[PDB]
């Protein structure tokens, strides 16, 4: 994917979600030329800007140097914008003619970016489809979460963007998803003898999924409450997570293979009911600082009286052979002590302790960010003139996660995008959840900012039967 | 074992072996008082001599400087010498009254120190057994290697010095055992369920003991002849590392225990034929330096025509249900290319390969010496663009052996000491090989002076099925 044009088509150039994050992202991609070296990049959105207004709002966030000014004006001389409203044919048509209008624009590989606002996802799909395709390239698309609310509306949206598009041109993204360890436990888990056949009920105890942040919701708290913790990355990164786990031998892995691992393991997850499931939120730090002085409900775009909760503990199981009865967990949230986001490997003890009750549980950890590192904390006896053991870690084991997996989109590897039947599978979970959601409106634990989370969450993982030291 | 008395009887102090690693080693465990308070040394021998001449013969090897020439002094303080021949009981009595004229002799461990010539062993045990007994405290002995030639001496003598002492007052004492790297199997058999359920025969494919040597027998070629080095080093210390590495349920640590497990084990493999030996033995360099300009033939000392062997390579297949048809490989030798002692717990592959055959056999390495280390090569993706495993090393991990081992002679740790039961099976496992061997006089394949060994211990390996990469 080095050769042939491409066009990434940022729809919705003024919108801050691209000013703040994707613009600077294909510029760390293009000063290092990562993205091919015939990329376009094609901005829209519904306000008449120019390339000089992006470069005047955009180029704080860009950070470049004097250095190279010289390489941010060569990122610009690839750059364009369209004016145009979000669910009319002619500014549609006038877009398609712009892309036409450049280097094999129609021969260009359309890699739209959707990061316009939700709740138009369908006629903009709708008109993308109907007028934006080329007939020469791989048009791919790129839904940014989340992908309905429950169910049914989940469904709709699903079969509309399948009658559209194939599996082969949708990308659904998750922006939060490392891809780098992600991507080493998979290495660790298949290539080893040492860690294969003990990947079973008997041995691994539990699977504890974790990713937590260190800042709140300032500014957009606007956006966080008809959506959800379970809907943004906990139904999505950790249910990735989850089935990156416990996914059976791919025998293949390619991308439809894991990905229809994950389909097999999801559909062998029973209905789970409020009974493994709990929920936090976050409340003004008493030891303020500049941003934690205030919580979730002190920001004042958060409608008052909003149940909607930013901790979310859900327990799942298998009911296939391999991983028949044991359990796994999930465990997200923001605002939270320390960034973190880890996959903690609990084993069972071995059958029968002559250490005199020292053997600790063997864990294997995956901490994605921040400074990743894989270790395994495995005990060994301690040098002197003794006997004992001591629990030790281990350690075991580059462009940031996003620019990653936009490089990824680009390749083509759909490995750690969510599949339509995975997405239908992981709603019909969680449906009993989500109805009783939205029916009654649940009232989250608080918790206090920049803390360990509710304490129901490792009472959940006692339950389950993660030992804690 | 720091309050009452001790004694290390030395018996052979003008001896070439007390006077160059028992005495040096006795003085380094005293500089640092690891021995007790109130120890003491009585050395015995043939020859009249006196302290201060032990002091002019013995000083030079101690490699001490005038800031510890104190404590040396004071080393020298408590020693000790008593003249008398060694089948006499006049002397023998001369011996047991100088013993008593001490502080508190009769009370005190004699732990006595068979170092004298071998060809003794059996007046020396029972005048030793007859009269130098004290009935008050533990009068362990320490019988050096080897015990007896073949299945009918070693049984008889065996006999005899259970007999005489229970198997609480023997120790078939291994120079070359480490206590350290040994003792970290353990644990990291035990502790771990990462390596604890597939301790088996699925899963581990084969397992590789080695002991390498780079400097031969100058000199000292007069005593490696009569025994071989099956005798020396491969049924001692190879078996033992044969039997930690595949004892089935240890139970408590405890040296009955996991002697009894030895046991089990060695119960558990049958006859070795002679389908199951490689041979070898070493010659000069013509490019060496120092001693490796001359051979084992080149030495003076050793009788023309002699077949004894210096490498020595002979699989065995323990017999039961968690071992069942598992290789499980010994070499050993000396003047090879470089000093080692590990064990290689070559795994099996993973069944079904996806990441296109670049799945190497695990392995778990347990460096005794030089620079003890355990390291177990996994493999695991190294960072980059492209799905790819890479094999890692990756490390897991004080007096020297031969102190720690005096040292388990003084506390009472029988773990590391090879019984008489598990001798006699050891001994009936290699009856029909030894017989052989005594009866043909095999010639072993010549191989190169601080080479890696015949080529034979190589294909043997590949035989059983282990794999070089």
């Amino acid at each position: 994917h080095q050769s042939d044009t491409h066009i990434f088509i940022i729809m919705g150039a003024s919108g801050d979600l691209a000013k703040k994050k994707i613009y600077p992202t294909i510029w760390w991609l293009f000063r290092d030329g990562l993205l091919p070296e015939n990329t376009f990049i094609v901005g829209y959105a519904r306000s008449r800007l120019t390339v000089a207004d992006i470069r005047k709002q955009s180029e704080p966030f860009f950070k470049a140097t004097p250095e190279e000014k010289l390489k941010l004006e060569d990122f610009f001389a690839r750059n364009s914008y369209v004016a145009g409203q979000y669910d009319d044919a002619a500014s549609y048509q006038r877009l398609n003619s712009h892309m036409n209008a450049l280097h094999l624009g129609s021969q260009a590989n359309r890699l739209f970016y959707l990061a316009l606002p939700p709740t138009v996802y369908e006629a903009v799909t709708k008109n993308i489809h109907e007028s934006c395709m080329s007939q020469i390239g791989w048009n791919r698309i790129i839904v940014e979460k989340p992908f309905g609310r429950d169910l049914q509306s989940s469904d709709r949206l699903s079969n509309h963007i399948s009658s559209l598009f194939r599996e082969d041109q949708i990308y659904r993204i998750d922006h939060y998803l490392g891809k780098e360890m992600v991507q080493n436990l998979m290495v660790l888990r298949f290539a080893n003898r040492i860690f294969g056949p003990i990947w079973n009920r008997d041995n691994i105890a539990c699977v504890i999924l974790t990713f937590k942040e260190p800042f709140g919701t300032e500014g957009r708290g606007g956006y966080f409450d008809e959506f959800g913790i379970i809907r943004d990355v906990m139904q999505n990164h950790l249910l990735q997570m989850l089935c990156l786990v416990a996914m059976e031998k791919p025998a293949s892995t390619n991308s439809d293979d894991v990905r229809d691992e994950k389909v097999k393991v999801l559909k062998c997850i029973s209905e789970v009911q409020a009974n493994n499931v709990v929920l936090g939120q976050y409340v003004g730090n008493p030891d303020g600082e500049g941003e934690a002085t205030k919580g979730y409900l002190d920001d004042p775009t958060v409608p008052r009286g909003s149940t909607t909760a930013t901790f979310a503990a859900v327990v799942l199981y298998v009911e296939n052979e391999r991983w028949d009865g044991v359990p796994f967990i999930l465990r997200c949230g923001k605002a939270l002590n320390e960034r973190k986001a880890e996959v903690r490997l609990q084993f069972h003890d071995v059958a029968g302790d002559i250490f005199h009750q020292q053997c600790k549980r063997n864990e294997l950890v995956i901490r994605v960010q921040p400074n990743e590192a894989v270790y395994t904390k495995m005990m060994t006896k301690k040098p002197g003139m003794f006997f004992n053991p001591e629990e030790s870690e281990l350690d075991l084991t580059l462009p940031d996660a996003y620019e990653r997996l936009i490089l990824d989109v680009f390749c083509g590897s759909q490995m750690h995008f969510v599949r339509s039947d995975e997405l239908r599978e992981a709603w019909r979970i969680f449906t009993p959840l989500l109805h009783q959601i939205e029916l009654e409106k649940p009232k989250p634990i608080p918790y206090i900012y920049g803390s360990r989370g509710p304490t129901e969450a490792d009472e959940l993982m006692k339950r389950v039967g993660f030992q804690y030291e």
